């Protein structure tokens, strides 16, 4: 399942530590200038 | 608790990296321009 | 061996991250705006 | 003991995946234009 988190990003790289380190999750994205996890 | 470390960041997607390795933490912050971690 | 990504990227230490979640790999280069784990 | 990379930066937080992805390792700093790690 994905999450939200507060994190802002511009480009999907940036989000695969907060995502790893928060919900051992291994795939991320940025959507509307936060990462989303899933 | 928070722990502060001397790393500069402009952004708080940066500090996730600093936390795990330096602490084991899952949490952090661009603080004022260096990374807290939590 | 190789598994190219489609994670946009400048620079070869965004990858690491991308390619450690994506594929337990912990080697990578960024190449022609993408990440490319080994 | 200490490893080179030939991973360009320009501040150390961005040697922190290397660092641990490659190595293990739980510091990482920027030096002559090149991640450290130790």
């Amino acid at each position: 399942g994905s999450r939200p988190t507060d994190i802002k990003c511009s480009a999907s790289y940036q989000c695969f530590p907060v995502c790893k380190s928060r919900f051992g999750k291994t795939n991320g994205r940025c959507v509307n200038g936060l990462c989303d996890c899933f």
